[PDB]
């Protein structure tokens, strides 16, 4: 279970430091990032969950190299949900920035109960 802690919280920072870098960006430049949709989970409560976002990482990487990071983050990232059932995706898709928050609020959701 520490071990778990320790993963779920690297994977807090990896995903908050990819936030941290994008609400720093210019506005304009946020905003032609902004455009581009991100595909949502239905529920996200369980480590069982964490399949939404594996399969959301490539494109994740795809937008944020149009742009951290060189890309170490991402992998970061991939090595500790493969380390940590069918995914389904929401109707309305969102944005970078509200995927981010959506999975960070995941990860300390998880850490509270641990
Ligand atoms: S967080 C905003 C920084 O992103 N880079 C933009 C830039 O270099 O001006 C930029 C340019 N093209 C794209 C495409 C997707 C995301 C950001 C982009």
């Amino acid at each position: 279970t520490k071990k778990t802690q320790l993963q779920l919280e690297h994977l807090l920072l990896d995903l908050q430091m990819i936030l941290n870098g994008i609400n720093n960006c210019k506005n304009p430049k946020l905003t032609r990032m902004l455009t581009f949709k991100f595909y949502m989970p239905k529920k996200a409560t369980e480590l069982k969950h964490l399949q939404c976002l594996e399969e959301e990482l490539k494109p994740l990487e795809e937008v944020l190299n149009l742009a951290l990071r060189p890309r170490d983050l991402i992998s970061n990232i991939n090595v500790i949900v493969l380390e940590l059932f069918m995914c389904e995706y929401a109707d309305e898709t969102a944005t970078i920035v509200e995927f981010l928050n959506r999975w960070i609020t995941f990860c300390q959701s998880i850490i509270s109960t641990l």
